[PDB]
């Protein structure tokens, strides 16, 4: 059930260690806690190639729409890894594509989809991606 | 996304760590009032097999837009309507309104497919709970 | 444990679906989140326009817990709160959480926030309309 | 003053995430719980054979305690250092402590205590022997 996307579809990894409470009563990891990896995953990026300031940057990223497709599930304790690419860049939004895998693991558990526009951090207007980020995010692509 | 498109209204207050650094409420707990919205329902609502645990709803597929913010202390109000009702699983609409509100902040859906606990493997819908979701259609 | 008459102000929490833990009962983080939303829901109606405009936060620097009898989804809590000890810039609050039909608390705990100018962190005196905030809590 | 890290006998690396960081830009107080309830039961899974799933023996948080000495943000690198300071009869008080990569004080530094119990009773009863083991061997008079 599901297409199941692969490592090599995707450009850049990301380990994220799961703790206690990823876990529902049901034994696994709860299916919002994934956004929260894509969250994670993203914005760790943005903040390490991008040069994104999120303590004082001028200019962030907010999400717009997300999405998921869970196949297979994860639990604590387990290893997990972000794969991550961006599909469209636009000139003030960007979409990109995630997918986890069981850690050295070959097909995702999950995938799923998140857009940022990038706003003036004070008032929230659309702006420009500013170069810095826009090479980043680029070197994500294809 | 109106008010009036969706059938049943569930209120959540929000709390002070919701709010994230950029100081609205993140968007991942949107998805958290989205299971809480349903899961409230199908607990007050859903029967006995749903209640006491044999039967259970797991998420395959979520998804949301974000049209305006949220922030702690706002009290929100979720609408739900059941769009798509299969043979054991069922696709919910949700939107969330600030109150007194037509237009919706955010709206996405989600789906469970329902499982016997010990397996995971898919049941036919119990009737107490085909009922209850019939009921937001 | 504590009782309801033991505390000055009241709150009800609901609770949230994902708030169990694998156990099945409300896991033991999400009691710090509800003392936090209890006491920051004060300071914001009754703390004082230097809390309510951000100049003057406050942040913790201590907390601790204690666990009684378990909660879980859905049900609802009414957290009561006194103010202990009153200081120049910090203060440390008491809290109790109570279900329906309970007499005694299912779990009680505390923590100290430090009034701090937010731009830099150093610590403050505590604004007047904070602090009268505070003292009515206070036995 | 501020634990130190040859203080603690076990050392686990936790990942930050994105909303770790309150509206003041750091991790909030209430996270620093969720990583306690990590280390602590990563390692009863890992040496202790905790069962999470299935086990017929679980611990329960009866109290917990924490100060905090210095703040710390995602996208920081953090470890959780864990001891084991009284250990009974069906109980143990561990005492855990969060440190920056590479740095010799705690930014904070608490305890919690377990109670294992019968999980479908939550009957109190005599920690298993191979917990108890774990948790010995987290004990020291150094």
């Amino acid at each position: 059930t599901a297409p199941r996307p692969l490592r090599e579809q995707y450009l850049h990894f990301q380990p994220i260690s799961t703790r206690w409470h990823d876990n529902d009563i049901y034994g696994h990891v709860n299916n919002v806690t994934y956004y929260a990896f894509f969250d994670t995953a993203v914005n760790t990026y943005l903040i390490e190639r991008g040069g994104l300031d999120i303590q004082g940057g001028e200019v962030i990223g907010l999400v717009v729409s997300s999405s998921c497709d869970y196949f297979a599930p994860v639990a604590f304790p387990q290893r997990i890894e972000m794969g991550l690419r961006v599909a469209r860049l636009g000139n003030s939004s960007v979409q990109y594509e995630l997918a986890l895998f069981l850690e050295g693991q070959r097909e995702a558990c999950a995938a799923g989809r998140f857009v940022h526009v990038f706003v003036e951090r004070r008032s929230s207007r659309p702006v420009a991606i500013p170069q810095e980020l826009r090479d980043a995010l680029a070197a994500l692509q294809s």
